[PDB]
């Protein structure tokens, strides 16, 4: 007997596929503490330095010993709780990390993200492409461009459970393949991928008239104790004089679905001092459900006139500021048992119609969130 | 064996623990072999 | 409080068939109902899993 062995299928380059059981290369679960704040981390570090730390599962010496891989990063978090109690879970990842980083939800929570409270949803899962510039990764691209994962809570308890939880997830190799998105700064698309943390908005119980207001001037980043936060999408941003298009706004709800309210989201000016009689602007009235969790509202452009200023001195007073805002006012009273409060995360997801005009000199500084 | 095991932690508010009851109703394509002369004894459930 | 629970028993539109079970030449599908056993998952407990012989 003798067969040449020049001949075997020792040289399969195909990339991992198959079933979800098959393709599955990496699980890691993170303790959830019985006491926590909002904006506190749970997890922080590169992808590679928890892919390799004991999981051995029927894909990862597969995964580790592929030159290329065609296929996104599909994650499945589960984690459930009952209603009577509600936090805010953020998964951020990103595509490098410098020294001593911060680890801010505005920051963060650029790239690819998935929010979610657990007390409204059994289990979420989102898919990302660690290679935004190709169509194609690999283990020892993860290595050695220090790709980062967080997870980090942005709302904490409403009501404390009776132990500290643990939450898990698992990494698998989706059969969706890798597309590239590149943001070009000559000729921008008609849709341009912010994803940006607009703030956090508190309604307290038993308060009569308080209404929020969010500024439309997001370029610039936002402030912080002599400091500043940044990332891509925002200096993209900022490049421009003027912006004009309609926003896309997803509301989230971060409390528990004990604390009801209604709340009414419109387009306003300046500074006002709750009249009754505003509602007759064209506003959209939100009232989530105990399953309804995130909402996602489109003010199209219509409701603007003219385009408005990427950045606004943050030293100016209020009636010298002409960009819009987007205010949000109860409806009703906030009703609930316990002695919780109305927590909503508003995040400006894409502006569709995008008209940039101009180069901005630039501003230095900028404006405080929530 | 039958194992089950918790994907992840057991999260509650009020201080109860997580009950199943696991049942075996049927077996289908059932096919028999043989003949047991019989052993005396049996496990504890739970 | 304590409570009552009721019932009512009814003579439904359904024919009674039987149950046989054959010693020599049973059927391709053996109904048992055998009751396996109960499993208790404690709140906090990190690692635990449960097994049932077959």
């Amino acid at each position: 007997m003798d067969v040449d062995l020049f001949k075997l299928s020792l040289d399969d380059t195909s990339s991992v596929k198959g079933s979800l059981l098959d393709t599955r290369f990496a699980q890691v679960r993170v303790v959830i503490p019985k006491a926590m704040a909002g904006g506190n981390e749970l997890l922080n570090s590169n992808l590679y330095d928890i892919l390799v730390v004991d999981n051995n599962f029927r894909a990862a010496a597969a995964l580790a010993h592929t030159h290329i891989i065609e296929g996104q990063i599909k994650c499945v978090c589960t984690i459930n709780l009952p209603e009577n109690t509600g936090c805010c879970l953020a998964l951020c990842v990103n595509s490098s990390n410098r020294g001593q980083f911060s680890t801010d939800i505005y920051t963060i929570g650029s790239q690819d993200r998935m929010l979610w409270n657990p007390a409204c949803s059994k289990n979420s899962t989102f898919t990302f492409n660690p290679n935004p510039c190709g169509t194609g990764w690999s283990l020892e691209f993860l290595r050695r461009t220090k790709f980062h994962i967080s997870v980090v809570c942005v709302s904490g308890w409403s009501a404390q459970p009776q132990t500290d939880l643990v939450m898990t997830m698992d990494f698998f190799v989706a059969n969706v393949p890798c597309v590239p998105r590149i943001y070009n700064l000559g000729s921008p698309g008609q849709t341009l991928w912010l994803n940006r943390w607009m703030g956090k908005l508190s309604f307290g119980q038993g308060v009569s008239n308080d209404i929020k207001s969010m500024p439309l001037a997001i370029g610039g980043g936002a402030g912080a104790k002599d400091s500043i936060l940044m990332n891509m999408t925002n200096a993209y941003l900022s490049l421009w004089r003027y912006f004009h298009g309609d926003l896309v706004f997803e509301v989230n709800k971060m409390s528990s679905p004990y604390i009801k309210s209604t709340v009414t989201f419109f387009i306003g000016f300046g500074g006002v001092s709750f009249q009754p009689e505003l509602e007759d602007f064209p506003n959209k009235l939100v009232q989530f459900s105990e399953v309804q969790e995130k909402i996602e509202l489109k003010f199209t452009r219509a409701e603007f006139l003219t385009a408005w200023s990427t950045q606004v001195d943050p030293a100016a007073q209020l009636a010298n500021d002409g960009c819009p805002y987007l205010y949000a006012m109860v409806h009703d009273s906030t009703a609930s048992t316990i002695v919780g409060d109305f927590n909503l995360g508003v995040t400006l997801t894409r502006i569709e119609n995008f008209a940039g005009i101009g180069c901005n000199p630039g501003i230095q500084g900028a404006r405080l969130l929530g």
